[PDB]
């Protein structure tokens, strides 16, 4: 992705993500939507982005139902014209096949999240991590989620899905994770609060850019 | 909730939502509304069916992400009319806190799903669930997800939250679940497709009724 740094555009108002996400373009390949933006301003804000910005679109749904459930979410994401979907991989390989089936049959992608970057992440999720990677290289998965804010877990995750895999991190800036020791691992940073909540947002941007250079 | 049967509305159009709840709206209370039909046909289709039916609205969005994440989440589907919405219990506590938060702020109710009910639920879930459901005790949540598909493990989870919590329970019927079975541990039980796709979706609820009332 364009500068290893993708926006996580989490703003709820259009006219506030549009303006944002605008301003940060030349710093991006990649914007990643999810439901706060979603469920305020409807699915057509996938395809919306994708038309004005000519930007690849993650849907970060964080999916985790049944593959029944799964299957119908996939494929309203995909219909959406989104290039990839999160999906969680604690509901299991079930949830999880169901997902890549859907990817399949629409020529898009699937991320699987591995373990989340917030504290209560250490309660459950941190414990089964390592055997949902393993999971995900047992189904096929190339692309995945591991967390910013602990870069032994990163290294770790990184151990298991192998160099060929696409790596990508959130947790930089605003929960404490740094983009220079999150790119030892990870392809690319996701990073939301720290460029959108900036009064300059390209300028924050551009300043992560410049300290990924070095 | 009435006849202790919640419809899971999970048609993707909304004139056969519409048509389907309408039918059955006799026989229940309460319609869940999850993903296949918000991104189908937009958060509005919720304050719609709040007010065409007068049913309380459960938003079965699965939440899972970090706590600031779901604060919003739980914000747009409190806004756009959801009497309670259903979060997962495997991200960890604070992540469970915000959702809560939300919903004293708005005068709603959370639903902890612990166990799911599908195959690969034992794959990690499983494992936690009776640690989440404890953790919910002692969050004060009132409001639990647990599975049909597995009674026995229902009866755990009845036996950690205590006889005043309210618990609801899917996978009955197409995931191969008993009406009668369940309701020895949940108070009430959510059916979809054995709704939904049946050639008479009134006849179907109203054939579940009868094996409830007896
Ligand atoms: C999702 C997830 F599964 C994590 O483990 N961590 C995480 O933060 N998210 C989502 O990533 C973005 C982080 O943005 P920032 O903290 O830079 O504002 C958010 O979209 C969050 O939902
Ligand atoms: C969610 C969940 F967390 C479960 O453990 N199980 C489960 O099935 N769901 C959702 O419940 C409904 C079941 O409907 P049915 O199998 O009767 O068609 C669906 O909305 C599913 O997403």
């Amino acid at each position: 992705v364009m500068n290893r740094l993708i926006l996580a555009m989490d703003l709820m108002n259009r006219d506030d993500a549009l303006r944002v996400t605008g301003e940060v373009r030349e710093y991006i390949d990649t914007v990643k939507i999810g439901y706060p933006l979603v469920l305020s301003e409807g699915m057509d804000i996938i395809a919306e982005f994708r038309k004005r910005f000519g930007c690849r679109i993650i849907a970060d749904f964080k999916v985790a139902d049944i593959p029944e459930t799964n299957e119908k979410i996939c494929r309203a994401t995909f219909k959406a014209g989104a290039d990839a979907i999160i999906v969680h991989g604690f509901p299991g390989a079930d949830s999880v096949r169901a997902c890549l089936n859907v990817a399949e049959e629409m020529g898009r992608e699937v991320f699987l999240l591995t373990e989340m970057s917030h504290p209560g992440a250490e309660m459950f999720i941190q414990g089964a991590a390592d055997e949902i990677a393993r999971m995900g290289v047992d189904l096929g998965v190339k692309n995945y989620v591991g967390p910013s804010t602990r870069p032994e877990r990163l290294s770790r995750l990184r151990e298991i899905i192998g160099q060929d895999s696409f790596l990508i991190s959130p947790g930089v800036g605003a929960q404490g994770g740094d983009p220079g020791e999150t790119l030892r691992f990870a392809d690319a940073i996701i990073v939301g609060r720290s460029i959108y909540l900036a009064d300059n947002p390209a300028a924050a941007a551009a300043g992560i850019i410049e300290s990924i250079k070095d």
